[PDB]
């Protein structure tokens, strides 16, 4: 599994590309500047073995990185990476981790601390399922916490309903793990929206099975809840990628 | 009207990235790296008024930086920005110019040049509006030729039929003045759809109005022709951003 190339350079341009045209009248300014944030980045990791990394690791990056959120914008996810990126629109209708200064920087990139100079890892990275769990989510599961943490108001969440091995809520997905239980008083309510995957067998249901279990959990933190599946608004996406599915038809 | 901060770091940062990161499996990489394109793009403005450039100013740039482009996924629109976005899904439908490099690099950047030191304005661009016509669209009617001449195979055009002012083809509009007329004999085929949002009274059709006019056009550029009015794809997206419209009703 191959690092991501020339990683300083990548990281530190995506950052100015953010810093300077991006989400302008949607998420505040970090007060970082890019040579500062990478800093902290580096230290992170770098001079490491890949697998010595604990979830305080990042602990200064994403206290530098982190950007107060709009209210009620805040979306999550599980297992929907694309509809729910599809639907939140950059950051037009919800807000994803994936929109903020370090989810936007770190998206998709690879990288590994080695403890011989230069301090990381050009050639090759381990796979980190085989690291400990503490180093293998390190990086992403800190960047959820803090996210989470900075969530207010309303606060929406996207499930699977169409997978028989992963159930729509588990306690131990990113969101279950990272982002549920670091949600603060400041938010309100938990809207749930649960995708059916068109032509596919409909496995979860709205107060039945694992969603029953997240609404008591969700009520238990004194908040607010509801559920939909298949909103129209999303039912309609799913459908322009598919407009034959028998659910998809015409008055 | 604020010309871009830091133009030059931002360019080389967007650079970097879609060089390393973006479109990988989509459009290929470029030749020249990044202060080689910067130096071309550079040369093209700096140290004369903003006023005083042409079609043939960033010639050299648009050579460097030009891409060859898949078969049959290359998309033009008219008027509809969004929903022409939307529809190509970030180059996995379709290729707008906005995802190849150049487009890429310089979208939605506000610069000019200037002939006392440092040869650009970093506080005023005058409104483009005030300039000769070839100024005023030095650079991205330039961009889209060399777009549009790169196009292979089949091409499709998005339009806006819902438009009382401006007519669904022009032959002043960007697609009109550069796109078009600048189709090679690779091209063989004309796809045309035509947006006609929800709510709003139809003023377009397939064979009158002006695309009787593209029609003709067309079929003399000696390319194949057909034309569509919201085909369902596209409806759904619409219909997701307006579920309630009359339109939208379920069987
Ligand atoms: N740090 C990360 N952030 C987002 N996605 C990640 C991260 N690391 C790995 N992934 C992907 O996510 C899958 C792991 O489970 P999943 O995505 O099916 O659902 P989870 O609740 O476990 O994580 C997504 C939530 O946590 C934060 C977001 F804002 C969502 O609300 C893997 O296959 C990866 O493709
Ligand atoms: N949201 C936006 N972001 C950035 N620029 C925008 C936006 N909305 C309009 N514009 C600009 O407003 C001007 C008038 O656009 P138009 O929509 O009248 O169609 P054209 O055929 O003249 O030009 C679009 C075609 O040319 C190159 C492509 F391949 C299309 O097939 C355009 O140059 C747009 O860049």
């Amino acid at each position: 599994i191959v690092p991501t190339r020339e990683l300083e350079n990548v990281f530190l341009g995506r950052c100015k590309d953010y810093e300077i045209t991006r989400y302008l009248d949607i998420l505040p300014r970090v007060r970082s500047d890019c040579s500062a944030l990478w800093k902290d980045f580096f230290k992170a990791f770098s001079f490491k073995n890949p697998c010595d990394l604990d979830l305080g690791s990042y602990k200064d990056f994403f206290t530098s990185a982190q950007q107060q959120l709009p209210k009620n914008k805040v979306m999550f996810w599980s297992g929907v990476y694309d509809e729910a990126h599809d639907y939140a629109n950059t950051g037009r209708k919800y807000i994803t981790l994936e929109d903020t200064l370090p989810g936007y920087m770190l998206n998709s990139l690879v990288w590994c601390g080695q403890r011989a100079n230069p301090g990381f890892n050009e050639k090759v990275c381990p796979d980190f399922k085989t690291c400990p769990v503490q180093a293998r989510e390190s990086f992403w599961g800190m960047a959820s916490s803090s996210y989470a943490h900075s969530a207010e108001g309303e606060v929406t969440y996207m499930v699977d309903g169409s997978n028989p091995k992963v159930p729509a809520y588990r306690p131990d997905s990113f969101f279950g793990k990272y982002e549920l239980p670091n949600l603060t008083n400041k938010v309100t309510r938990v809207k749930v929206i649960v995708l059916h995957r068109l032509g596919e067998k409909i496995i979860e249901k709205c107060g039945a099975g694992s969603l029953l279990d997240l609404e008591k959990l969700v009520k238990a933190k004194h908040f607010a809840f509801d559920c939909v599946e298949n909103p129209r608004a999303v039912l309609f996406l799913l459908c322009s990628d598919n407009p034959n599915a028998r659910e998809c038809r015409l008055a």
